[PDB]
């Protein structure tokens, strides 16, 4: 009773998951750098699908043409040697400190012109890679302090710039959709577009919406205290989940990103039962750290741990489902009811229909219990493993 | 250096406002039920220019249709006696036992028809007496277990039923608009379109998406630990701000429904410097509760707080914005290129410029300093009437 | 396998847990009020141990002499019948009107001597039915606004109303000792002592704190974003474990009072591991509301899915303590060595040595992985039944 | 009407505040290192009374001998230069990679020898520069996962550790006393002793609890969602305010360390109300990070609105306790019965008394309004200056 990753589970991991060396706002890194080379390698032994990068990952900040070139060569023989894809990539808009306003909406016009020339030079060269999936979090978008930015005109500014990138995709003829990440703060005090709602409701006011859908975070919907299987079947509903990222969170805190599994286990639980169920067919990528009390050794064994756990609950919402004493669970609570239109039969009908109002008896439907704590009970069993 | 409100500052309030008797989850009545036609007269005579009801707050639920007609002719005397108005109505679908699952999302298929029909009741009534804003919100729409509510299928329903409203609306040739208000949690577990972001995004997949907008609430955005003048500017920017409902909370826990201004009062700073400075002309309509501690000589003093805060903003924020000191700060801030396009010269002349990139010079870009704290102390300095 | 609850496991209930009728500060109660008899003999036949109660949950508010001897013959005949025990009470002083401001803290010097006197009675009601622990929530004991509580003379009153109940007690010979259960807030804005840290400081300004520990509740330190087992693990420490109430809670918002195993489940597995590892032999209380979504059926399918869970996360805890790769794992991460004295040697032993400081290889010691996240995957296998 | 501090204001600052270079999680530094001679001068310029330090903000970690005492003689001339005192100091024991599980509770027991090691030679220095208080903030101390740390294990380690400091100080007679610093959780997911009460709790347990007292930090209760100036009222009513951490905070994320001013404004005001009535008499030390947006110019304009903003609501508060109309409303609240004792008739007394049960009349004292919100509203026009 193991739960071995290979290739075909679509495991994704950034560089600088693994990579990550361990600073924090208190302390020095504990892990000397890796060459993405050697993570590339380290990932494809333990049953990973690809990795994912932001521009400075894989070519140093200020690097001449002929460096970009050979850092790109290198790692290009590394995914032929292994067969690890490059599903998605990203850009690095707030580390160096010229972002320290934002990039697409710094008060400064010159520092938003280079932002966008920095993420188009990121683009080809992801499409040159093979990813479908280009994610943008605006870290540095958003203020400590109410006069400092006004929000409307960064909307606006956000808008022109993702205006400008799907100009661009269309102008080329490529074959790659956005996807925006949000977050609700840090390092910023409050980050625009904090949630998946918001990133969603800004979406529908761009020039071709159809270019762009989410990547949403685990932990960053729980920075807000949000239910994320419920973010996510709002994305779905709306037909926008086009990536996601996935990791673990203890509640309202900084952005922890431990590993998948760790933080809010039944509401990872009920996560894997809704990918599972709608079908996403997209990379389960994960974005954690490792935390920084671990060697090496550590880290593998953390990334490990993200594909297991994620196995692990996958076959827990499928016993859960597949379950008759479940199906008939979910009768009682009358879920097949939630699923039937109100009033097919259309607005006239239902004004006319004295069952709907004048002869309805409230208190008998009143009366009649949801059943939702046996269901619950059930779930928790399954996840368990203690069927009885 | 006094702040009397009249009817023209557009101050409104609930009848479930002033009329709360103190019951809590914890403990009983503090105060006796006031009149409908009480609290007009109060609140007519500390300067309020309206009220606003849920059916049941005007009409004892389950009143037959003579009681009915006599509840409305009361209260249509007061209106008319005291000049006050009624902008904004709504509909319980919340406090009788029927509703515990939720009214449009209940799973029992004939609860979610008496949901719409007690709401298409009330729009009458509305119409009748002149509102030109009917809210929605869905306080029972939502779960505290993940397996009772499948989200998708609930805003299928969802979606259904604001759908068939618009229909009636359209139908009858009604001037109303419909706002939904959110809630993250509180009485459910999580509530479904738990913040303005999530609101936004699901009305662009209504039929008719220009007839319906939001009425966000300052302290259900802070029970998220968002920033609420963030959240008005986006609904701003995509031009739903159709009504608002003000009030205070202290951070994220329980609903207060403090008075306005109590709570975070630096973000109710920036909410009237935005909503003055954007020219929102809806009513400022409070949501709040009078503490249980109180007495009525204590509610109409809560009552009249409300307005007192919102002139007292009100000046401190127009003086800011009107000091020279203050407009040279926000250039120094470089507020007034967060308002230029950052590419009007279109994409290929921003693929050219040379300047945007290959030659731009990084390090003295970070070097500029943004001036943040400078211009947030005069802000601090103007709220606190200490210019120096 | 299946996790059969007996009276000897020490799973105790509150009358008001079973008994909650649903009301919430916005709904209607939708069950019927359950005779404290039959509650007795429900959970009798579920496995528990024995019920609890406030004053006012056994005997009716305001109820004559007569009336209350009837109340308690007619309870301690069901207790004979049935075998239960109760070990624990505690008085209701925060849902009559006239606890608005408190009890025991009450600006109202009349009022806090009508809290003594109510209290006191019970104290002798509770010895009479053999409860040897009586708890104090003082949930009305708080403020919503800095000018309405002096907290320094708020604490004078609260040790002043300790001390009186700690000399009646001693003045009367019983064997009874206090536990004060902390909450942050609701019902008030903030509430005293509203952590178990806080209750454990003030205790130890008692006149007898060898009387007096805490009763912590699993939902009221997650309402602060706190980690429920460290709380518990310092109140240990410290000798204050008097009682506890088990329950569930997801992150900070409103108390929601789910059943145990429900919120946090991973924090639910390390509290079993540590009251079974510390040898906790206590009352197992379950301080829950089971959800008003639901009928009598659910009432007792909640009450038993919190012995189950408790049993269930019992099993694995101590699978986990057990396993040898585990006890491997914990001495490869150095829990061994974090049981040792830093320094039995003695302050000038230390000082004297060198290879604690001037001879001290800090670079090695930095280097040395903690083997933290393999640890932890163990733990998870665990609790998840997947070990491999 | 300007509001200009003197050194006798007692004002200080962290070497590491106006000094922090602004590097975060997420991105490089924007500011270049200060000399701490420089930060000596300026901040004797804008009128503040004194400095602190971590030994490794004074010495460079790993300095020799020679280099140690050449930083000590630099900067002992610039406090002669200025008339600079120095009057608390504390220890870094969370920077360096061999602190990454902690200092006084790394699992490894040479790890915690040399953190008493390193703590031992900054005492001495401190009490050569005159500091009166040494903080400890154990931002280490805690886990991220529930095996990796045996809390009672751990605070054994950790009164050990403080116990020895102890001996040392009294074998030494030095006159110097300790005060830790409470914090929930960064950089750790959960911290030991996560706020004041946890910390006074602790302290009693301790060898010499009179050597002991906290350090709380405005913003650090704050991420737990609990009132700072409740905690600090506590920490007096215990005698154990030492020394104060003055700063601001926006509810529960990351620690912000914004100016003190920021955050939550009306805290600020309850704050220094109850720092100024309670006559606090220690250093008003300010823990703040100017945000990385800012220059040099920026981070002056920072520390100075910390000060600004602390005259300025010291004015407004002592304006507030002189109003009659004020003390009038706090009879009307009966402040002035909170502070009588309740039963100083005694126990016998209190029980003889039929006015205080047998024929109190509840109704009439439930009837009685507490009239807070009046005294709130007063609270408020006094903080905003509008005084009508
Ligand atoms: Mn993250
Ligand atoms: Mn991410
Ligand atoms: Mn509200
Ligand atoms: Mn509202
Ligand atoms: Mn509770
Ligand atoms: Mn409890
Ligand atoms: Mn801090
Ligand atoms: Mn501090």
């Amino acid at each position: 009773m193991n739960y071995q990753p290979t290739p075909e589970d679509r495991f994704t991991f950034g560089l600088w998951t693994v990579g990550w060396q361990g600073r924090d706002p208190f302390g020095d890194a504990t892990r000397r750098a890796l060459d993405p080379v050697e993570s590339v390698q380290r990932l494809a032994e333990l049953g990973a699908h690809g990795v994912t990068f932001h521009d400075d990952d894989l070519i140093p900040f200020g690097s001449s043409d002929s460096e970009r070139e050979e850092h790109v060569k290198r790692f290009r023989q590394a995914l032929d040697d292994t067969g690890m894809k490059v599903p998605m990539a990203t850009t690095n808009l707030f580390t160096h400190p010229v972002f320290k306003d934002g990039g697409f909406t710094a008060n400064d016009r010159d520092v938003r012109r280079y932002a966008l020339r920095k993420t188009i030079r990121n683009i080809d060269l992801a499409v040159e890679l093979g990813a479908e999936t280009y994610v943008a979090w605006g870290g540095r978008e958003g203020a400590e302090s109410g006069g400092a930015k006004d929000v409307r005109d960064a909307l606006d500014r956000m808008k022109e710039a993702f205006d400008l990138l799907g100009e661009y995709v269309t102008s080329q003829g490529y074959d790659i959709r956005f996807a925006i990440e949000p977050k609700p703060n840090e390092p910023r005090g409050d980050i625009l577009l904090p949630t998946v709602g918001h990133a969603l409701a800004f979406i529908e006011r761009l020039e071709r919406p159809e270019l762009y859908g989410v990547n949403p975070e685990v932990g960053h919907e729980q920075m807000a205290g949000l239910n994320f299987p419920h973010g996510i079947a709002q994305a779905l509903w709306a037909g926008k989940l086009f990536h996601i990222d996935l990791n673990g969170q203890n509640g309202i805190k900084y952005d922890q990103d431990l590993r998948f599994g760790a933080g809010d286990l039944r509401a990872a639980f009920w996560l894997v039962d809704l990918l599972e169920s709608a079908g996403y067919s997209g990379p389960r990528h994960f974005d954690f750290k490792p935390p920084r009390t671990e060697d090496f050794d550590g880290v593998w064994a953390s990334a490990a741990g993200c594909m297991r756990n994620y196995l692990i609950l996958k076959e827990r919402a499928a016993a859960f489902r597949a379950d008759p004493e479940v199906q008939e669970a979910l009768r009682a609570s009358r879920l097949d009811e939630l699923a039937r239109p109100t009033a097919a039969d259309g607005l006239q009908a239902l004004l006319d229909d004295r069952s709907a109002f004048e002869e309805f008896d409230v208190d008998a439907a009143a009366a009649r219990g949801m059943a939702f704590e046996r269901l619950d009970q059930l779930a928790m069993d399954h996840l368990l493993g203690a069927r009885g």
